[PDB]
């Protein structure tokens, strides 16, 4: 587990998928069951939050353990199986 790399493969994932996609990943964010500080998650950040924007406000709210998974849920859901598959050896370490 890293600090920089850790923060850097969400918004590396979110650098390749953005342009009319971050879109799609930011409602399908919010059709799952947000927890906790999820649930006042600041959708006007995410609005106008692009890619690296977008990868700050997920390390804004959880623990990275509950994001390395979150945010491959929401490539699963865009059936994006290549660059998420990236996320699955990066972000989701699967260590401890």
């Amino acid at each position: 587990m890293t600090s920089p790399q850790l923060e850097w493969t969400l918004q590396t994932l979110l650098e390749q998928l953005n342009e009319d996609e971050l879109k799609s990943f930011k409602s399908l964010l919010w059709a799952f069951p947000l927890e906790d500080v999820l649930q006042k998650t600041p959708w006007s950040e995410v609005e106008e939050a692009d890619g690296k924007k977008l990868a700050e406000i997920l390390v804004n709210t959880s623990s990275e353990n509950w994001i390395r998974n979150a945010t491959v849920n929401i490539l699963e859901e865009m059936n994006l199986t290549e660059l998420c598959k990236m996320a699955k050896a990066e972000m989701m370490e699967d260590g401890q």
